């Protein structure tokens, strides 16, 4: 009964469909999300050119006043909703995992099922709604993806703390972002993390096991549970959940305090009524809530009724400005556990002043309270040193936050030529991926007809090696946080360079030489440079070219110049780490784990490339035919053209005169036997032979494999091709 | 509960608990989001119908015929002739479709996609695909998978001596499961998959006329009916029964039904020669190892004589491999007695007959007569037992209501005549195509179209309103599965369509009696040049369009293609069209769904059918409430005080937070929205209203649309998504 409605509709996708039937089976779901033909806007919306004709600074002005302007229907908390603007802005971008990139506020998600509806984004619905007659105003000009943010950064500087700036650039995205692995529960918090801990409830051993690459201790929360691991009010075990989620959103120590005890600096949790009297969350409301969830029956359910989290906790006694009184509160008070009104853990100083102020009574006063997870931070050895630093020393907690906060809202915008409006930080960071000026003067047409040539006879390459190189250095692309392509030559660098997928001592002799073709060019064309990245690129490029001639079809294959080489001081280990594949399907790579399979880990790895099924199927068939496979074998290359841009892949995978069997007890490998001659003339792995195998794909492959359509073939991986190849290229 | 999940939990590629897992009865936008350009490996600009007009149709017939007696070794021929094989690869493509959902059907190739690649009664067509694949691989573009399959039917029934009335090409192929069709709620396939269809009803012969609406088949995983006997019940009576309901829903009258079974069943023979735990999964279930290809038998090679498909072993006639009235001679002279086959299924056998049946792989070896279940029940049916003994005594009876039936069958959701690719498309037309005269009178030109266009807007008793409505009512006629429905032929004009409810009968006549004056003021005084009522009908909405937008301050040009023609009532079948009268309609507010079928569920299925974006399905609503288009001229879900102007007002006060709202009725199916600081009521909306503002993503739409300075846009896109669905039917017109 869990994921199954009561009433099964017979209409607009009612009935028992294929996955129901065959739920394990691959597929394609994620490579047809966010179809142009989808989006409101247009294929042909440049939101870029729309925000960069916005008044920035009126909007700013609009937020600001916003922030103290009331509406009846949600009373804003001591005049001001900052506090919940600052929550709405984190819970956006705080949904980000380091590992494989995903969640972050790039995509304005929040707005959509799940994120509109987990228990950790209750009452947002109401702050979304808050904000909505600025994005009415100002249009396409403003997404609401940039809108949340900016609005949590105007709230900050209007609180007292100026921010380090701020970048816009997220395009709106139009439908729920089915790709992401959120994890396997089929229960939301206070459940929601059987699977993630492996049924584990020892809540300090456990901690630092949380499953790969989640970043969140319960199914439904951002980060931590409030009330401590599992419910228990243990601050100490409490440190380590948060410094485990907190490190798989790629947050340090300095960090991951800064950014807590900056954001509870403001405003306050709501606990006032006990759960029974709110409503369904937005997904399962009735029409009447017109996308609003979470309706409390307790008088107008709001103001002093407000229920979010079940806790009643006020950090400082001026939750409308920037102070230090986070951390006094947290170090000077003596804290005893009590029940919040709706019977949640929380910590009080029950012998503390009575100077904390009530947010809609004037003359009504409270007690110092904390959280479980904010005692957490004095409950921890390296947490408590840094909480002791930052007491005696704001300045260095304030510079730590706005460093953080700025990270938090722009770690998945991508390279900084993406970054919008007039007040982007000058300072370049780590976690930008940053890339430098260009050097010397653009290379033109004469300068790539000379370098094509020049590759494709230089000692150590040839059309194999050289498409190899390209589309390894260009499937780090991950569109979900922008980070990776080819723009940077980071194939080059640790730790891309000694990656075994990269086969590091083929790449090292492949990169000699386009060094040579480089230094060659460099310094004997007057002040003309070309870079490595545009090299690899090239290279790849006049390969595919030369292979369509050689396979009988004459295609001009573009080349975009203009990319730059990335410095190793640019090019930090740990986070390119993250951009490691475990498989790659294109030069048939790696294998699959005991969750996930081969011919999966490739459809996912599509859909961070943007690909389209046909994509996607035409360039591993035209990755066989060249040969380009990362370690040069045979697998999958069924062809007796190596090099040549046939669709040979196709024709021979669908001959009925080959009978293929499994050979490795993994799953991995598989032969092609000749049922006439009985002799094996193929080796296949799962990459290769999914597109025999899943129907959808399998109809691409015949498309590919039937007569006449050699030409075409040709025609769909060059435009494959340059897709991929200039994925990063938001410099252009 | 396993049902519906898989045992390893992927965290790739899709894998994790989804949206529609945590809110399984959200509305879902997924049937809007099907079959787009982008997924088509041929291209959105791929043109079908120009592709297979350069095919080389008389040598892909040759070689079908050739292949037909080809016997490929891993899966060798019955008699040496496919010819059987290929025929119910064939019926089984055509034979999912139902008459009343316009859903199922040949015409997209489904057979070669999950579900139905890999339903119990598709058992080993896998292989019947794979046999002409080469077929495909050698004409490439020019012929489609969906065509093929039954072009290889027809050819093979001429191949073995029936000739057929000739064939229709021109179904472009599809590259996606289509997971818009309700095959049934049960969650187990054929012995089972059931319960649901009949609410639980056991007895037979009593539920058989209560299958459950718009179901075509009495299991799933089925095409028609169980040829063992209901639930596997051995009694010819109550299958007859099963029979008639069955094809009855799938379009099917006596005649047809006895032709086609008798007419198929002069061919080949079934497949049980061993037991069903010899075989293997289902395609979507098999192993890479498979490619594509499901049901391995594990018995010696797994086919030849060891071909094991339904569990039944039958062979109907003495010459499987050539049309005769062996099927009838042998039903209705033999006595039959109940028998197992050697997989242990119920089949008939003529105990004390002739041992002169052949064996498929043996020349010199015989067997006795035999039948299913299904076969019996064409003698145990009064009705059917008139037409089985006349057609035994007059088999060129037989032979002219198959060739019209096995037509019907194979292109009954190809739509209007003039899809219809090829040399030999039939010159009879039929009342199933619902067809269409040729044109009368020179064609309209543009300096007509806006001569028209003014006269119409002059006419007494014709307003913005009710053009723009009355144009809209005629054209969600249309449906995609089957290609029926639409503007062309004016059918709103007649029966039923002039009395349905949803059409306001009473003012739709004064409507068409207004349109019938222009048209007579414009024929016979501008030459040679004739307009239809139906131009007229469509082209009243166009200006009415056109002026809503110019009082809206936008100045913008509305397509219009002239062309279409007047149906006549014989041309225009009650039966058929009453199918097509909807329960509820979101676009003119009218009627109400039920328990299984909300009414935005009734709308978004309705948008699916007219192939319509969620972007488009949103800006075409919020268009007819600014037009004031309701069905009935009522104000539900018309938030705007500037009726008739083409404004974004619908969603602008739809999303205004001053606006509370809040259920009158008590079936969910009525709100009203107050003004919370007056506290006065401001508006009335139904469902297909609200659900706008709380769809999460048809409210980030609405917004769209909602937004300061979008009025231009919202009138552009209105315009475009307007004329999209005004042209749907529009076959006659090349590109
Ligand atoms: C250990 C990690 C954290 C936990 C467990 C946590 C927990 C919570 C909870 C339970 C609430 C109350 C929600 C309600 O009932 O209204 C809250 C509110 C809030 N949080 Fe956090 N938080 C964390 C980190 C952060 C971060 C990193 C920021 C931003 C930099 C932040 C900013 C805020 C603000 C401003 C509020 C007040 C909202 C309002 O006034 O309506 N928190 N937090
Ligand atoms: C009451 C409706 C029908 C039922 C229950 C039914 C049932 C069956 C079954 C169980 C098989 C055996 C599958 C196997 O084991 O290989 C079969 C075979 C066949 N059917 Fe039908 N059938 C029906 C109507 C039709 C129609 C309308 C046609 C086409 C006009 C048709 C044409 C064929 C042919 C040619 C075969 C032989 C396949 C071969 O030789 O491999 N049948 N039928």
């Amino acid at each position: 009964t869990f994921g199954r409605c009561a009433v099964k509709s017979n209409q607009a996708g009612g009935g028992t469909r294929s996955h129901d039937w065959w739920p394990c089976q691959l597929r394609l779901d994620v490579l047809r999300q966010f179809q142009p033909s989808q989006n409101p806007l247009g294929g042909d919306f440049d939101y870029a050119e729309a925000f960069q004709s916005l008044d920035y600074e009126a909007v700013k002005k609009d937020i600001a006043a916003l922030m103290t302007e009331s509406q009846d229907w949600w009373p804003a908390d001591f005049g001001n909703y900052g506090g919940l603007f600052v929550r709405m802005a984190w819970h956006s971008a705080g949904t980000y995992r380091a590992m494989d990139g995903r969640g972050g506020g790039g995509m304005g998600q929040q707005r959509f099922a799940p994120l509109n509806s987990w228990p950790d984004n209750q009452n947002l619905d109401k702050a979304r709604r808050l904000i909505w007659p600025i994005k009415q105003k100002y249009g396409n000009k403003i997404s609401w993806a940039d809108l949340m943010l900016l609005t949590g950064n105007v709230a900050l500087e209007n609180m007292g703390f100026k921010t380090l700036g701020f970048g816009g650039g997220r395009a709106d995205t139009w439908q729920s972002d089915e790709a992401v692995y959120w994890g396997a529960e089929t229960t939301f918090v206070p459940q929601g993390n059987d699977v993630r801990y492996n049924n584990s409830v020892d809540i300090n051993a456990r901690a630092d096991k949380l499953e790969k690459p989640l970043a969140a201790t319960h199914m439904g929360l951002i980060y931590v549970n409030p009330e401590g691991p599992n419910g228990t009010p243990d601050p100490a075990a409490s440190a380590k959940d948060i410094r485990e989620a907190f490190g798989r959103m790629g947050m340090n120590d300095t960090e991951t305090v800064a950014l807590i005890a900056g954001g509870h600096a403001f405003g306050k949790t709501h606990g006032a009524v006990k759960g029974s009297n709110i409503g369904p969350a937005p997904e399962a409301a009735d029409l009447g809530m017109q996308g609003l969830g979470w309706h409390n029956s307790v008088g107008d359910g709001n103001g002093p009724n407000q229920m979010t989290s079940g806790l009643e906790v006020i950090w400082t006694k001026t939750p409308t400005k920037w102070s230090n009184g986070y951390l006094e509160s947290l170090i000077n008070n003596n804290w005893t556990l009590v029940e919040s009104p709706a019977g949640a853990h929380q910590w009080e100083a029950v012998n503390g002043t009575v100077d904390y102020p009530d947010p809609f009574d004037k003359t009504k006063f409270r007690k110092a309270t904390m959280l479980t997870s904010d005692l957490a931070l004095i409950n921890d050895p390296e947490y408590l040193k840094i909480s002791q630093r930052w007491l005696e020393h704001p300045e260095e907690l304030a510079d730590a936050f706005a460093k953080a906060w700025f990270k938090l809202l722009h770690r998945d915008l991508g390279p900084t030529t993406r970054y919008l409006g007039p007040e982007v930080p000058k300072e370049s960071f780590i976690w930008q991926d940053p890339l430098p000026a260009r050097e010397g003067d653009l290379i033109d047409d004469a300068d790539v007809d000379k370098l094509k040539a020049a590759i494709l006879s230089t000692d150590g390459l040839d059309v194999s090696k050289l498409a190899s190189t390209a589309m390894a250095c260009a499937t780090t692309y991950r569109n979900s946080d922008k980070r990776g392509g080819c723009n940077g030559a980071r194939i080059a660098l640790e730790p891309q360079r000694n990656w075994v997928s990269n086969n590091p001592t083929q790449l090292s002799a492949v990169l000699d030489a386009l060094k040579k073709v480089q230094s060659d060019f460099n310094g004997s064309n007057g002040n003309k440079k070309v870079s490595l990245a545009d090299l690899i690129v090239l290279g790849g490029t006049a390969a595919v070219e030369k292979a369509a001639k050689d396979a009988g079809v004459d295609i001009k294959v573009p080349f975009s110049a203009g990319r730059v080489d990335a410095t190793q001081e640019q090019t930090d280990v740990t986070q390119f780490s993250y951009l490691e594949p475990q498989a790659d399907g294109f030069r048939n790579y790696g294998r699959g784990t005991a969750r996930a399979r081969t011919e999966e880990i490739m459809v996912d790895k599509a859909s961070q490339l943007t690909l389209t099924p046909p994509e996607l199927t035409v360039l591993v068939g035209g990755m066989r035919a060249l040969g380009a496979n990362y370690d040069g074998s045979d697998v999958g290359v069924f062809t007796a053209n190596k090099g040549k841009l046939t669709p040979d892949f196709f024709v021979n995978l669908v001959d009925m005169n080959i009978a293929w069997t499994a050979s490795g007890a993994d799953g991995e490998s598989w032969v092609g036997t000749d049922r006439k001659s009985r002799s094996e003339k193929y080796k296949g792995s799962r990459a290769d032979l999914v597109f025999g195998s899943h129907a959808e794909l399998r109809a691409i492959a015949e498309v590919y494999a039937e007569n006449g359509n050699q030409e075409k073939f040709v025609k769909d991986f060059v435009a494959a091709w340059t897709k991929v190849m200039n994925l990063d290229r938001f410099d252009l």
